[PDB]
């Protein structure tokens, strides 16, 4: 039994930039007042994650790194009244207190809780549930799902149907919630429109399957890697287009492709210059483009501002703008209704110990998600 | 007794950037298919006219320029239908053609058929209807209101009240309509909201009195200019704050005083660097911000897209998001019933010989808007 005692687990320790993950055993703390140990089912692997490798997103190091993911609570922190021990549970990269302004606001979802702005990689607290080789190592956005156990606040943890396949719903933590919501809540796609996906991963082709669901009549997805376009098509794309195969700018051939401009443009890459474009190839007038990406930290994109005063919108969110705690448990009941498919995005299946090789495919181009079973 | 004919009359030459209106005698031809000839009765003096002077709004040279008025119709060309001889109407600088897929979508109100994003400083059919000293002068957003009489395409004038006071109503021919709408249409500011508007000038204040017709609670001007304080607050401003008292940056501030944030902001000065102020200034999940002001001709700003990633919006517009030619007479037939207040605006009135002491009030930052009367 392991209630109120220390865990001695597997996890995947990250102990500086640029460097394989390291396998080893970790000891995991009980959790404290408000705080829940989960025992990890499924998690895959988010670009972010290994943003985190090529310090692309800073964060404090060394550090378990994960948070797209699915588990089972293992025990629960005095004045937890969310979730049980038993209970299929999925971590939430972006909380939901309940209580800040954010939290409180209709639109808001980037709760003033998160570990994403100014990442501190710890518990609420301040302090870290896991050391490894007698060192304290760090959180990673409240989750750190890259172990056999994790704890993580209660406000960064939904439970979600017994009846879930946690291999699958674990992409519902990340990839599929944020590129899904990016088209239907942040952008408000509406029927009949022409939509372009820049970057077509994970997130990028949960961006086309909410493009699709909200009736898009044209999606054009865009990557350098026309090894992505045949399953950005089978998920809802009308036709792909690789600017390498063009001598003009592609802002230029999809304006001219959408007569005049798009009307809704996602940046699903993480790359200032594609922000850009991808602005710029919305209708000037009345064009709405999402940034998705997230962009290497501390660098500055240039513009010009006319391509806003025009009348074009210019936005971006966090996890496609769900409230995550209301809105993860839904997913899976939609999910488990048939409303939308996850398997399209998932292309290897390996165990976690090969976690390593799941970042080489991310890396080489030759998987969407690969998921890690426990 | 002038149908038909050349009319010589007085009109405001540049014919060099940072020099003087010359007040000359102009020869304006009469009106061909689907033209207008107006005779000018008022005309105000935005900022941007002076940006034309100040070569910050690249136009053609030589100019006739003057966007913001109202007159009475002299004459019309063939096949015009949406006026009539002796008609009070107001010169449209962003046309409503009604065709091109800006007009037909329900939020555009940018017209492929403007003159403002690649100017060429011609009428519709890329010629001028204007001579001086035998040689042709341009037109300035298919307007060029500092003229005795215009020349005007069918697309870019609205017949109004034939009672309208158009030593008042001019204004809504160009700052009203645009900070007024940057608020209500383009922001959509909401009851209970906290607003920041930077620059307190003609559109800054059309924009607070926006802001207090929606209902905001707290009303946040800023400006260098302290004089402008005073007007701010009888237009419903809460407070006003000049950057140049603190130490910290504005954005901290505004962020401090909103405790976190405000819900709406505005640029309405035209600088890149309050254009990403005002930006940073807003909630950071849930935030809007709008560029009102013209910026410098081709010149980029700088920003960090996490601004954006975390939630905000950023948008731009051009004559607050109204359709010119459906929302002009609408918004002068509100007026007439009191739905709004213009005098607040006009600080001076001169005859139209007068122009270069109007341009001079407006640069030492005496003026609001001076009228000029024909
Ligand atoms: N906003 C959020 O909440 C959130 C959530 C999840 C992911 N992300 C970010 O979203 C981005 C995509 O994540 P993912 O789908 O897991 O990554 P991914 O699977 O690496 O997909 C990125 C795609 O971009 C393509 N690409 C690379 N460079 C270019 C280019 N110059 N032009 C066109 N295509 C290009 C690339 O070939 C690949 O198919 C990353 O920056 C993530 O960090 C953000
Ligand atoms: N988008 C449109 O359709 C549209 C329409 C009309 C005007 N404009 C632009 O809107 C802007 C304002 O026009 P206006 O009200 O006639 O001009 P204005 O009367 O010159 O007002 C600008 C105000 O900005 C203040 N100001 C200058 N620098 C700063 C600073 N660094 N910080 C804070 N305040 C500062 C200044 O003191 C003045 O009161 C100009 O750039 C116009 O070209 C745009
Ligand atoms: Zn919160
Ligand atoms: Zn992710
Ligand atoms: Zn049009
Ligand atoms: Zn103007």
């Amino acid at each position: 039994s392991t209630a109120g005692k220390v865990i001695k687990c597997k996890a995947a320790v990250l102990w500086e930039e640029k460097k394989p993950f390291s396998i080893e055993e970790v000891e995991v703390a009980p959790p404290k007042a408000h705080e829940v140990r989960i025992k990890m089912v499924a998690t895959g692997i988010c670009r972010s994650d290994d943003h985190v490798v090529s310090g692309t997103l800073v964060t404090p190091l060394p550090v378990i790194a994960g948070h797209e993911a699915a588990g089972i609570v293992e025990s629960i922190g005095e004045g937890v009244t969310t979730v049980r021990p038993g209970d299929k549970v999925i971590p939430l990269f972006t909380p939901q207190c309940g209580k800040c302004r954010v939290c409180k606001h209709p639109e808001g979802n980037f709760c003033l809780k998160n570990d994403l702005s100014m990442p501190r990689g710890t518990m609420q607290d301040g302090t870290s549930r896991f050391t490894c080789r007698g060192k304290p190592i760090h959180h990673f956005l409240g989750t750190s799902t890259f172990s056999q156990y994790t704890v993580v606040d209660e406000i960064s943890v939904a439970k979600i149907d017994a009846a879930s396949p946690l291999e699958k719903v674990c992409l519902i933590g990340c990839g599929f919630s944020t590129g899904y919501g990016s088209a239907v809540k942040v952008a408000k796609v509406t029927q009949g429109s022409t939509c372009a996906v820049f970057g077509l991963g994970g997130v990028g082709l949960s961006v086309i399957m909410g493009c699709k669901a909200a009736g898009a009549a044209r999606i054009i997805g865009v990557d350098i890697n026309k090894d992505k376009f045949a399953k950005a098509k089978e998920v809802g794309a009308t036709e792909c287009v690789n600017p390498q195969d063009y001598k003009k700018p592609i802002q230029e051939v999809l304006t001219e492709m959408s007569n005049g401009g798009v009307d809704f443009s996602f940046e699903v890459i993480g790359r200032l210059d594609t922000m850009v474009t991808a602005l710029s190839c919305c209708q000037e007038a009345y064009g709405v483009s999402v940034i998705v990406g997230v962009p290497p930290d501390s660098q500055n994109l240039s513009m010009n501002p006319m391509l806003l005063l025009s009348g074009r919108t210019w936005k971006g969110a966090i996890f496609g703008g769900f409230k995550s705690k209301d809105s993860v448990p839904k997913l899976v009941a939609d999910f488990m209704a048939k409303k939308f498919a996850l398997d399209p995005l998932i292309t290897h299946v390996l165990p976690f110990e090969k976690i390593n090789e799941g970042f080489d495919l991310l890396r080489s181009g030759e998987s969407i998600r690969t998921i890690l079973t426990f």
